[PDB]
């Protein structure tokens, strides 16, 4: 197929994964997999065929 | 297939993963696996086949 | 295929992954696996065939 | 006396005198005198005392 | 007195006297005197005591 | 007295006088006298006594 993507801005600001924690104990962070952030972002067939993206926290304790 | 990414701008700021922690015991911090940040970010067929891309984190204690 | 990124850009500011703790015990920090920063940042065909990316932390304490 | 001035701008334009004439036979033209143009212009005390700015187009024919 | 001009701009264009003509048989351009063109233009005490400027056009024909 | 001008600009254009004729038979251009053009322009006292600036255009024909 065909994607077209045509972005014509001025003064952009674009925030992407943020996390704030305080005061705790335990603290994890897993943070990724497939993360795109931009003021143009563009994500295509992230995944094909049997593959696998698995972000994943096994917290047991 | 064909894919154009036309991006015309002007004073642009982008913010990728940003993690904030305090006044706690245990800190854990994984990230990436696929992680792709700017003002003109593209990700294209990130997994092909039977890849896989596991940003996983394992805490046991 | 056909891939085409165009970006004219200007004052442009990209940040990246930034993690920042205070006031802790234990510190881990794994980072990596396919990070891409950048003005413009063009990520294709990170994994292929039967490849594979794991940025893991196996804390077990 | 005390005169401040402040100005904080960001992408201002200016246009002074302009003057257009087409198809026409005779043309006069006299621009001056105590002409100021700009972003930030100030003017004070032009004239003082018995002084004269006569800026005057005596057309006869 | 005290005088005081503060500016902090950013891509400040400008234009100050300008003419323009076209198919006419006699032009006569005077300009002059006291033109002050610019971004951060100042003008004080342009004329002082018995002084004169006289930016004149005397067309007789 | 104390005059203070102070410009913090970035990427500043200034275009002073311009004239522009075409298509035309008898031309005169005068220009002058106290023509200051520029950034940061600062016309202080151009007149003091007596003296005097007449630019002028005696067209007779």
């Amino acid at each position: 197929g065909v994607l077209y993507v045509g972005s014509k801005t001025k003064e952009g600001v674009v925030h992407g994964v943020a996390t704030v924690a305080e005061k705790t104990k335990e603290q994890v962070t897993n943070v990724g997999g497939a993360v795109v952030t931009g003021v143009t972002a563009v994500a295509q067939k992230t995944v094909e065929g049997a593959g696998s993206i698995a972000a994943a926290t096994g917290f047991v304790k």
